[PDB]
């Protein structure tokens, strides 16, 4: 051991085999008595809102986590007349399904408050990109499968028929153990013929937004709250959440659906509340993580395609403090897409390929700006990526056996960067991962249309994630920001106990 | 829409002050203190649309 240069310290481990001493202590596990679940049905649902106003049992009773929704609905389809006609059912085998989330993204934003102070997302625009970014195969076969969960991979709906991973598929057709097409979900069909189409089912749908979490690990939820309550608002459209394909719309038109309309019913949560038991004593007030995402958008006016390229940059924003991470990405833009609606049915949710992206922390311009694009998916994937080297950088040429059809290009997907803002993006001597404050933020990035057909306005997307102190005591709820001194974030000593990997494990 | 378009012009624009003069009698003070408000106004615009 003592052999090399400066000699190191002996230690022997046993192998797994055999210790076979050790001292093995048995492990008593007890949690407190009464675990119940409640189904409070909401008050004041409507057609444009859901309001769910519901009160802790006791409060000396701790609420976990975990919450979600559940939503019976109705949607009646009916032709347009042209194109017509039509000699088919108006819903397709394999061209049709849910978007996924469902009745999500169709939300303009949620607020749930606590204690009650408000801490609310905005889940139409975050979400999809959020998806992407956290989940093993582990967890999307496990919590995250209450709702349709499969994203969209094709740039177009039309291509992917059909593949062995068209998005939207039936169940048979998804190869053993992975997770299903949005086809596969369960669901009523009152009538299906050519002119008209009528469904009806019910959606389970989770809440996001932290402290709710919806990462299958777990962790000691809020109490002592003393009273909670959520509050969705739905933009008006409500086409948004249903799905098509270009492929039996064909004609000068146009195509077969536009148009049809949607009726919800009597929704509610579900909220669990276990109570600790009378040997225990949990603190009178006690401390909990909590997270705040906020996007900021640019728009343009320049429109690119169908594979040509250019150049972006986005308003400067002055952060108050510096967020734990904040991702970026370029996605089809918003004003396009809510007109019209077979457009809002039938445009899938991927973002443009990224030729490359420099970017400015407080004054120092063209970070990153010689990172090669492949340079920029290594981080993540270290941030949790989880999507093929293809995936991300979308484009894939696939040729055709014949004289003479020239090979055929479609677009997979683009990708979305993610950086975290202290693990690779420095900052400057006795300045933490969040402090306030203030510092400018300026995105400076190239993009190119990779999706065949058509053209398309483009906007930017940057969400940034803050990590502030959230301390819920009955009955108040401060929630101070920027919690380190820059005076304490010099000489605060560093431990070698905690692995910096078990941090990025507590999401988030 | 109809009005378009129109020229606006001004002339010799004049201001009225008015000028009181104290009691001889009764001195005013050398030195005096008036309360005074300073307003500035901070906008940020950000360039999207709702409607």
């Amino acid at each position: 051991m003592s052999n090399s240069a400066i000699p190191l310290n002996v230690v022997a481990v046993q192998e797994p085999r055999l210790e076979l001493n050790n001292e093995r202590t048995w492990v008593v596990v007890k949690g407190g008595q009464q675990v119940t679940y409640y189904p409070f049905p909401s008050t004041s649902f409507s057609s444009n809102q859901f309001n769910f106003i519901c009160n802790p049992p006791s409060a000396q009773t701790v609420l976990d986590r975990l919450v979600f929704i559940q939503v019976p609905y109705d949607i009646t389809f009916t032709a347009n007349p042209s194109h017509a006609g039509i000699t088919e059912n108006l819903l397709q085998p394999g061209r049709d399904a849910f978007r996924a989330f469902p009745i999500s993204s169709i939300t303009n934003t949620l607020n749930a408050t606590i204690n009650g102070f408000p801490v609310n997302i905005e889940l139409a625009q975050i979400i999809h990109a959020l998806s992407r970014y956290h989940t093993p195969l582990k967890v999307k076969n496990g919590w995250m499968s209450m709702q349709p969960s499969f994203e969209d991979n094709y740039q177009s709906y039309r291509d992917a028929d059909g593949a062995n991973n068209n998005p939207l598929g039936v169940f048979t057709s998804a190869a053993g153990l992975s997770e299903l097409p949005r086809g596969s979900y369960t669901m009523n069909v009152v009538t299906n013929t050519t002119t008209t189409a009528r469904i009806t089912g019910v959606l389970y749908e989770q809440v996001f937004l932290p402290p709710f979490l919806w990462d299958g690990e777990q962790a000691g939820g809020l109490a002592n709250l003393t009273s909670l309550t959520f509050n969705w608002v739905l933009n008006n459209n409500l086409a948004r959440i249903w799905s098509h394909s270009d492929i039996t719309n064909d004609v000068s038109g146009n195509s077969t659906i536009g148009s049809m309309n949607i009726s919800f019913q009597q929704p509610s949560m579900y909220l669990g509340f276990v109570t600790p038991r009378l040997n225990i004593p949990i603190p009178p007030r006690i401390t909990y993580p909590y997270f705040k995402l906020s996007r900021y958008t640019t728009q343009f006016q320049n429109t690119l395609a169908p594979n040509a390229s250019s150049t972006f940059k986005s308003n400067v924003v002055q952060l108050d403090s510096i967020p734990r991470k904040l991702y970026l990405f370029v996605k089809q833009s918003d004003n396009v897409i809510y007109q019209n609606l077979n457009n809002q049915i039938t445009t899938p949710d991927v973002f443009l390929q990224i030729n490359n992206l420099n970017l400015t922390w407080n004054n120092q311009q063209g970070i990153l700006s010689g990172a090669s694009s492949q340079n920029l998916y290594d981080f993540s994937v270290q941030n949790g990526y989880n999507k093929t080297w293809s995936e991300f950088n979308g484009v894939t040429q696939q040729f055709n056996g014949v004289s003479g059809q020239p090979t055929k290009v479609i677009g997979l997907e683009g990708g979305i960067v993610c950086l975290e803002l202290g693990k690779d993006v420095g900052l400057r001597d006795d300045e933490a991962e969040g402090v306030i404050g203030n510092f400018n933020l300026q995105v400076q990035m190239t993009v190119t249309n990779t999706n065949q057909y058509v053209t398309v306005t483009p906007d930017m997307y940057i969400v940034a994630v803050y990590d502030g102190t959230l301390v819920i005591s009955n009955t108040s709820a401060m929630a101070s920001i920027g919690v380190a001194s820059k005076e304490e974030v010099l000489n605060a000593r560093i431990t070698h106990g905690v692995s910096y990997n078990e941090l990025q494990r507590i999401y988030g």
